[PDB]
Order: C-alpha cells, then structure tokens, then sequence
C-alpha cells in the first residue's frame, strides 16, 4: 500500500548548460557511493557476491556499466529538474570556483584491487544556510520517492530481506517508515550534492 509521488518533473527541460554540473554531480555522488562501501567493508568484485563483499561498480564513474552509469546520469537530470519544478534558480556565480576545488585524499588503504581510490570533492568548507538546509531535506525525501517508484515501476516489491532474485526490498516504504539511519545517509549525499553546486561556483536560490 506504498504510493510513492515525486515532484512532478515531466515539464521541465534542463538547460543545455546545467548538462556539465549535471555531469559533475552525478561523478562525485558516485565517488561517496564507493568510499561509503568500502568503509562498510566492500570490495571490488567482477561479479556481485554479498557474501564476500566484491561490487562491480567499485570503479571510476567513466567504467561503470551502461545500465548503472545512465541510472546516476537519469537520477542527476531528476535531481536538477526537480530543483527547477521546486522554483529554484541555479546559475553560475563564481567562476573561480572550479579552479581552487580540491578531492580528498584518503588514506592508501582506500584503493581497490581494481585500481580505484575514491576521492570525493572536499566540500567540508561549504557551509550551507538554513534555507538551503530545508531544500536538502526536501531533495532527499523526494529522491526517496524517485527511486520507489522506479523500483516499482519493474517488479519491486517490499520483503523482510532483500532478494535480487524475488526483486523485493525492505527499504520500499513510504519516508515516514523507513529507517532513520537510511533517512540519514540520504540526507547527507544530497547535501553533498547542494554543495557540489556551490562548491561548482552555482548558485542555489529560489
Ligand atoms: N544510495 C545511493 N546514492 C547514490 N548513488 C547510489 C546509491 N545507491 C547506488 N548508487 C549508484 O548506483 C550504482 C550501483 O547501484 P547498486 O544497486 O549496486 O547500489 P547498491 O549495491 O548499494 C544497492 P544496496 O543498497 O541494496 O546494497 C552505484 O555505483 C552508485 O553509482
Ligand atoms: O538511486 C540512486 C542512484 C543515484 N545516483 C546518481 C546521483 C544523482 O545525483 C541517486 O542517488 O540519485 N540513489 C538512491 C536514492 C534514494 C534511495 C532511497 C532508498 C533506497 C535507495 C536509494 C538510492
């Protein structure tokens, strides 16, 4: 009885040059995804082996699947095209920006088998202000939404444990639900997204 309802995008066109944040969002939300994994103790694996821990995506966003690599440049698109539906603004201010963005060295214990060591744009600097705080939390119920529907839409259903197999999952429940450590972790990558636009030189406003 879940009946996920994103923002409604159908209407919005991005504009040609929002495309490279675009690009750039989904690349470095991609980066969090593989040092998140690795610190739960994952590992590269040409094929995916829970109970070994080995991921096939544990590699640079470029080498990512076709079907893995699209659905972070689909999810990116819907990301902005929901900030426009929500009468957001988003245009370039600073330049400059680009040029002293710095990723973050982690330690050498990072890189995979696969030669791949993620390194996520430092934004620890990037303050965001109380609105931008609500927008973060509004972005990251929503991609909630977003995802369920998706999942829905190709045989999803909820179960007890996941299953690939049965394509069931316990985290198909409406927001109010789900689990607060899950509800967090959302909530953190779409901050990090709202700040890869100001740490890109954008600028945020409705
Ligand atoms: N919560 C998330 N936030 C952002 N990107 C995510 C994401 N979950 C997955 N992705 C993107 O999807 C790609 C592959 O998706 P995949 O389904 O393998 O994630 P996953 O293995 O963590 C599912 P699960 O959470 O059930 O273990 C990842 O490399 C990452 O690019
Ligand atoms: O489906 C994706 C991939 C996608 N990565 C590209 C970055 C674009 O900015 C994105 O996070 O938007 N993430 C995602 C979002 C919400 C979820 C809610 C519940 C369970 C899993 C979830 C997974």
């Amino acid at each position: 009885s879940f009946i996920p309802c994103p923002v409604d995008t159908s209407q919005v066109i991005l504009p040609p040059h929002l495309e490279k944040i675009r690009d750039r969002l989904a690349e470095n939300i991609h980066e969090l995804w593989g040092m998140n994994k690795i610190e739960l103790g994952w590992t590269f694996g040409k094929i995916r082996d829970d109970n070994k821990r080995q991921h096939p995506c544990l590699v640079e966003f470029s080498k990512l699947p076709e079907t893995e690599k699209n659905y972070n440049l689909q999810m990116s698109t819907e990301t902005l095209k929901t900030l426009l539906a929500l009468g957001c603004h988003i245009a370039h201010v600073n330049p400059a920006a680009e040029e002293d963005l710095k990723k973050v060295k982690l330690p050498k214990n990072y890189m995979m088998s696969n030669g791949y060591k993620p390194a996520p744009l430092d934004l620890s600097d990037v303050k965001l202000l109380p609105p931008q705080e609500i927008l973060v939390d509004k972005l990251a119920e929503n991609a909630h939404n977003v995802w369920a529907k998706d999942r829905i839409k190709q045989g999803w259903t909820y179960g007890i444990q996941q299953d690939l197999k049965n394509k069931r999952n316990p985290r198909l429940v409406p927001y109010a639900l789900l689990d607060e450590r899950t509800k967090k972790s959302n909530r953190d990558s779409l901050r990090e997204a709202v700040r890869t636009f100001v740490g890109y030189g954008y600028n945020i406003e409705p």
